[PDB]
């Protein structure tokens, strides 16, 4: 009733560790989001920076290289794209 002012300040995205001298702050490629050197200690080919191997948070490491396989998002063009095995 009498509180509600918490102090969020520049945390990591994946273990919501507080950036500080010990803990230097990262920033991702793919998802764009602040992680601490030890959740951003990976790398993988993003879509963003021209599909080069840049330094990714483990999630994204992972989504990168897990592949999706779901078609979850706006408006989604015709499986059949260009004269390929394009799937849908
Ligand atoms: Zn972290
Ligand atoms: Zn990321």
């Amino acid at each position: 009733g009498s509180s509600g002012s918490s102090g969020m300040e520049s945390r990591c995205y994946g273990c919501a560790v507080k950036f500080t001298l010990f803990k230097k702050e990262y920033g991702c490629k793919n998802c764009g989001r602040a992680f601490c050197n030890g959740c951003l200690s990976f790398s993988a080919l993003v879509p963003r920076a021209g599909n080069t191997q840049q330094k990714v948070c483990k999630q994204c490491h992972t989504i990168l290289t897990r592949g999706s396989s779901d078609n979850a998002s706006k408006w989604s063009p015709p499986q059949n794209y260009k004269s390929g095995p394009s799937s849908g």
